[PDB]
C-alpha cells in the first residue's frame, strides 16, 4: 500500500477556498480504483499548516488516478489557495 | 469532536531498522487499550529509505492529551527516541 502526504501552507483567510479545493479532489478519488481512504487535516500547533493524506492499494493505482483528465481545474485551485506544496510518498509497512 | 491524526516523522540510520521496528511494536502495546486510540500505521519513505513515518489516529485531541499527560508515557517515546537519529511530532485535527 501507498500512503501519500501532501503538506501545504494556507495563508490567512484561505480556509474556505482550500477546503473547497480539497472536496473537489476528494470527489474524484472516491471513485478511483484502488483508493482506500483520504483525509483533510489542519495542524493543531500552526494553523497555517494543513495535510491532505490518502492511502492506495498500490502506487500504480495512485498514478492512474493522477494521470486522469480534468486535473487542470483540480490543480489550479490548489495552487491558488496554498503558498507551499510538498508531496511525500510512503510504503505501508 | 474532530479526530486527531498524528504524524511522527523519523530518520533511522543504517543498521537500525530492526530495533526501530521493535520500538514501533513496543508503543503499539502501550496504546492498545488507551481511551480514544483508534489506529496506528508504520510507513517507510519510498524516496529516502532512512525516513519513516508512524501515524496514529485518536477520537479527539483531548483523548490523546490525557494519554500523553500521564506520567508513565515519556518512558515510551524513548524507545523511538533511542532508535532514531531525529524526530518531528506533528499533530493534526481531521477537518474532512
Amino acid at each position: 500500500h501507498l500512503r501519500i502526504l501532501f503538506l501545504v501552507r494556507v495563508e490567512d483567510g484561505g480556509e474556505e477556498d482550500f477546503r473547497t479545493a480539497y472536496e473537489q479532489i476528494r470527489w474524484t478519488v472516491a471513485a478511483a480504483d484502488g483508493h482506500i481512504a483520504d483525509q483533510l487535516c489542519q495542524s493543531t500547533v500552526d494553523p497555517h499548516e494543513w495535510l491532505i493524506t490518502s492511502e492506495w492499494e498500490s502506487a500504480g493505482h495512485y498514478t492512474a488516478w493522477a494521470r486522469h483528465e480534468g486535473h487542470r481545474d483540480l490543480a489550479a485551485p490548489i495552487v491558488a489557495t496554498t503558498s507551499s506544496r510538498i508531496h511525500k510518498p510512503f510504503a505501508v509497512r
